[PDB]
């Protein structure tokens, strides 16, 4: 191999690749990036059986095509310390040479034959995503998902494709709370009418660093592959059946209150200084907040005026987990939110104001939560 | 007690005080701030036998004078979540009430009689510091000092007062390296001709957060007390005898090179990607840097042109610790530095260009380092 590349292009590519290396044992090929020069591109890839990323940068020049490998962490450590001028990469036996003017380095290469095959799939389902709605859904739902969940299928995010109705549902839950969204008017190409993909949390978080809009998503029911012009990402899927979240959603709600998002965030954080649970009291023109599981002798109270009177003929009391409530509000894009309730011992829902209104660019996430008793 | 205070004044005061609390066991008075209302001031103090801070803020109003205590971490957690409007603090039995409009809190107080006495000293030495030179010296020397040093006196920074010559010397060492500065034309008031104070590293780091210029420093040989208009800080001193650093400094140096600071930093970091030690080669118009304790098959080299020829008739080779060398350069305020050497196996010195030149506002730190063999 012998090429020259842009320092900043290379550094950026290496930064993305770090998350796909097992970096602690540098003597293992799992700590290495596979390199391949083909025509005017340098491809860099880091993968294992479970997950992987393949990227390219254009070469500034190319004298010799071929393949090699290099420790990804050391490679980035070197590049990040170099000048903003072009870098020469040239193989020399079992070794990769890096040169930039007066600076030169050598790093040992491993046998590229040991490097894992980067998978290709025969997709059963595919979508083209030309707006931020999918990663918006992912980012909004991620906090509810236990990565190290001890239950397999809940350790990931559900993507449920309905080809007939052209809707993709995105769901996360940790059994105390459940966040979901339904994305309509999605052009879904699928061999089956319905197909469900469960992406592991790690994959979710990596996707958020790599992608935003204008990418494809494809799956063969075993792997999911996401591609744009620069990147091809894959992840193994979680096998099994995600619980049907629809069966747990209440059919109707006795009461629905339209409330101020930022005032509630501010009030909940305030009581959270002394407790993890909060007693919320709703009156016609007031919202009261009191610390609930605070130590004896420690109390926090606050209230907020509600100018547009709630349909309440007598105080409604609701015990809530402060962190969950806050996270549900963080997932909302509107200045107001709707709190839908039945009995105080029953699950309640938090969602955007005008959730029913059609949106193009964004996902609207709703969160269903179990209350605290008393 | 009953007063009102400014939220931002209070929050700022509480932030400074956090470092002086043992925060993990909230049931201990060590986690508490002592409060005292005297006339139009609120004094807040956190201290133990070893170290402490006493601060004040002016009250916006004062209805009732008295004393109390409160958990400092909870207090700050509450205040930081409040609005930017005045806060009412009022004692109610064994409890402190905090009110801001619709928000109200209660926290339990402890018996103020258990709170440790804040010490006053009869100073044996005192200085008034009206320029940043002392904290500049402290900040520059701090990195060489082992806080958790297993040797008592080296676990702190030395302040050596010479009343006769009106000089204060500031020294830190960890036995591999030694950084020092001599501050001249300091008005020293002292009962003894010579007196040495050793401040613990923790105290050093706290001082850096609190003080910059226009403060007094006093010591009775047991405690050191630092005061400005807002703060009174104290620390117990480390007992014993700091080694005389003067006896270890070489008398003369065979060679002294004036070199580029930022070029050396950049070159050393570059080789540091692959090693912790570096072989430096000085020639008449070139400085060469090579990784030294890098793994087999991993190498890093770079060089820098030296336009103003060094007085060198044949290459000088010096083995150096990369981190120490970098830290010595970080402590310098000039664009160039002087490297003074004897034999390659002998200690060498790093200091500012024109170190001998008189400076008002700043400390000039020199670092003496043991080289690496080969």
């Amino acid at each position: 191999m012998k090429i020259s590349v842009s320092k900043n292009d290379l550094e950026n590519a290496l930064r993305y690749l770090q998350a796909f290396l097992d970096k602690k044992d540098a003597s293992s090929i799992a700590s290495h990036i596979h390199l391949e020069v083909i025509k005017e591109k340098l491809f860099l890839k880091a993968s294992d059986s479970d997950i992987g990323l393949k990227s390219y940068i254009f070469t500034q020049s190319s004298d010799k095509e071929g393949v090699g490998t290099i420790n990804g962490k050391k490679f980035l450590d070197i590049i990040s310390c170099l000048k903003d001028s072009n870098i020469i990469l040239e193989t020399k036996d079992d070794s990769l040479a890096i040169k930039q003017n007066k600076s030169s380095f050598k790093l040992p290469m491993f046998d590229a034959d040991e490097f894992p095959e980067f998978p290709v799939i025969d997709p059963k389902v595919s979508i083209e995503v030309n707006a931020p709605f999918l990663v918006d859904a992912f980012k909004k739902i991620a906090p509810v998902i236990e990565q190290t969940s001890h239950k397999r299928e809940l350790a990931g995010i559900l993507m449920q494709f309905d080809q007939k109705h052209q809707t993709l549902s995105v769901v996360g839950t940790d059994t105390k709370r459940l966040s979901y969204t339904q994305l309509e008017k999605i052009s879904i190409h699928s061999t089956e009418e319905d197909i469900s993909c469960i992406l592991p949390k790690r994959a979710l978080l990596e996707i958020l660093k790599l992608f935003y809009e204008n990418f494809s998503f494809k799956s063969d029911g075993m792997l999911a592959v996401i591609e744009n012009e620069m990147h091809t990402f894959f992840t193994k899927l979680i096998d099994g059946n995600y619980p049907d979240y629809q069966k747990i959603l209440p059919k109707e709600y006795i009461s629905s209150f339209t409330l101020g998002k930022e005032e509630f965030k501010e009030s909940i954080k305030l009581c959270s200084s002394l407790s993890s649970t909060i007693k919320l009291t709703l009156e016609k023109n007031n919202a009261l907040f009191e610390s609930l599981d605070s130590e004896h002798s420690e109390t926090a109270k606050t209230s907020v005026e509600i100018e547009k009177g709630l349909d309440i003929e007598k105080a409604f009391h609701l015990g809530v987990n402060a962190k969950f409530f806050l996270e549900a509000l963080n997932a909302l894009g509107t200045t107001q939110f709707v709190l839908r309730c039945n009995e105080p011992s029953s699950p309640f829902l938090i969602q955007e104001s005008l959730d029913e209104k059609q949106s193009h660019l964004n996902a609207k996430i709703s969160t269903l939560m179990m209350p605290i008793t008393l």
